[PDB]
Order: structure tokens, then sequence, then C-alpha cells
């Protein structure tokens, strides 16, 4: 039938004597997730890495939704998407992955701001949108899509995380139908609030919604409104409001992403092309006050294969 290539990513199963975990970066009712190093047995070569270590699944069906995270997670082999290092399937699963010091982008952003540089920004919009595309490449939709999903290795690069809401597409199907699940409003498109349905699209007007995040150093969207409004307000065409940065030719494609008919807001491989023009010149885009003026373990990435 079709041609497409066999998916060789592979699923490394780890033992818990493989890795420790030295101090708990987070700590969540789903999951918690520790600072740990990871030493693959044999060499004598310390990854630094993040565990989350998830909530004992009570019934099957939230077996098998771990699985698909990590089978998506283990999938995908792009810079600015974070891949699973390795799965030990203990009775709490525990999932190994490449640990962001800094952690948060929307935490960074928050926290930088003032060294937060306009030209940063426009790079960040550039990476996450690469990976997003790649995302939709790969017929993967990833569902939840935030600033807070975003971890900063460093502020130079960035990549995506926590799938566990992403679900893979059959070919047949151009989108996704939902069944309920806890969801946070603000950065869903009104299609998936009003009918449960998530596609690319989908994605793209959540994305649009995490720049909003990153132009306006964390500020929290529709701060202050109850969930169930925004299905009204947006039906309404209410909308976030330009950040005091952006220049008409920024927050304009923001406001695109939110356009109410999915096909009209603009496809991720435009938005990393028009958005790394910006990215030439991130003076002329975003305005910035101050613009101008702004030991034995081996890291992971260095770590993967070469030829
Ligand atoms: C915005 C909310 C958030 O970022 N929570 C969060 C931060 C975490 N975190 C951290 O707080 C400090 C350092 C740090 C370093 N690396 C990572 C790597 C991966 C995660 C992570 C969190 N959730 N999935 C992956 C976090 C990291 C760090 C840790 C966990 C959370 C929830």
């Amino acid at each position: 039938p079709s041609g497409e290539a066999p998916n060789q990513a592979l699923l490394r199963i780890l033992k818990e004597t493989e890795f420790k975990k030295i101090k708990v970066l987070g700590s969540g009712a789903f999951g918690t997730v520790y600072k740990g190093l990871w030493i693959p047995e044999g060499e004598k070569v310390k990854i630094p890495v993040a565990i989350k270590e998830l909530r004992e699944a009570t019934s099957p069906k939230a077996n098998k939704e771990i699985l698909d995270e990590a089978y998506v997670m283990a999938s995908v082999d792009n810079p600015h998407v974070c891949r699973l290092l390795g799965i030990c399937l203990t009775s709490t699963v525990q999932l190994i992955m490449q640990l962001m010091p800094f952690g948060c982008l929307l935490d960074y952003v928050r926290e930088h701001k003032d060294n937060i540089g306009s030209q940063y920004l426009l790079n960040w919009c550039v990476q996450i949108a690469k990976g997003m595309n790649y995302l939709e490449d790969r017929r993967l939709v990833h569902r939840d899509l935030a600033a807070r999903n975003v971890l900063v290795k460093t502020p130079q690069h960035v990549k995506i995380t926590d799938f566990g809401l992403a679900k893979l597409l059959g070919a047949e199907e151009k989108e996704y139908h939902a069944e309920g699940g806890k969801v946070p409003i603000k950065w869903m498109a009104l299609e998936s609030i009003l009918h449960r349905i998530y596609t690319h699209q989908s994605d793209v007007w959540s994305y649009g919604v995490t720049v909003w995040e990153l132009m306006t150093f964390g500020s929290k969207p529709y701060d202050g409104i109850p969930a169930s409004e925004i299905s009204s307000i947006l039906e309404k065409g209410e909308r976030l409001p330009q950040p005091p940065i952006c220049t008409i030719d920024v927050y304009m494609i923001m406001v695109k992403c939110w356009m109410i008919d999915a096909d009209s807001r603009p496809k991720f491989r435009e938005l990393i092309i028009e958005f790394s023009k910006m990215a030439r010149d991130p003076q002329r885009y975003l305005v910035i006050q101050g613009d101008e003026r702004m030991d034995v373990v081996d890291a992971d990435e260095y770590l993967i294969p070469q030829q």
C-alpha cells in the first residue's frame, strides 16, 4: 500500500538503577518531574535529564493514553521538539526527557523581560513555528499549545513539549474529534471549544495565542475571565488586545490566527517564513524600549549519534 517509510524511532526502556532523581523541579497532580542524571549502563557519561513520574493509572484506558503520549514523544526527531530520551515501565511510569535548565518559556519571559530583547522574541516565534510545522508534517496534532508547554534549553534554543493531549491522525481523517476531558479554554480554537474538534488549524489558533504571550511577557490572556464566556465573546468577535510592543504587522498576524474560519488562518509553514522575514529585522517590527541595549556530564543533544 502506502510507500511511507518505516518509522524507526527507538524506544529505550530504562532500569530505575540506571538514573537517579536528585531534586524535584516540579510536582504535579497528574505527575511529578525530577531533575536527574541518567547514566546509561556501560558508558561513563552522565546526561542531565528531567524525569516525569506520572500518577498511577487507575484504569487501563489511562494506561493507553500514556503509551500513546510516549509513543509520539519517542517518535519526534526535530530540534525544536524535544524527543523522549527513554522510558522505564515502573509501576508508576517514568518518562526521561532532556533537561532544560531555564524551564518553562512562559516563565522565562516573565522573569527576563527587561533583559528580554526584541530580537529574541522574533526568533522564538520562528523556532516554535518551526517545531509545530514539523508536527503538522507528521500528521500529529498538538492538542495543547501554550507558552507553558514550551521549554527553553536556552534563550537561544527552545522546543515543544507536554503532548499528552496530542493525537495522531488517521490518513483518511482531516480532523480529530474529542471526547470530554479537562481542557484549558483560552488557548483552544472556537472550533475546538464549540465542537470538540481539533485540527492543525486548531493548533495555529493556540499558537497565535502563544505568541501573544511572548509579546506581552507572559501576561495571562483573557485575564480575569471565565472559561464559559470565551466561547461567547469570540462568537462575539472580541480578540486579545495588541501587545504594546507589536507593529501592526506582527499583531496583525496574531489576529489572523484567531480568525473564526480555520482555512483562512495561516498555515504554519507560512508562519515560519513570514516571521523569519521579520527576524532579519526585528527592530522594524517590534518596538522595545532600550531595545538596542538588550562539568563531567555531557548534554544529550551532543549525546545523539553521529555517522
Ligand atoms: C511554566 C510552568 C513550568 O515550566 N513548570 C515546570 C517547570 C519545570 N522546570 C523548572 O521549573 C525549572 C527547571 C526546569 C528544567 N528543565 C525542565 C525540563 C522539563 C520540564 C518539564 C516540565 N513539564 N514538563 C517538562 C521542566 C523543567 C524545569 C519543570 C516542570 C514544570 C511543570
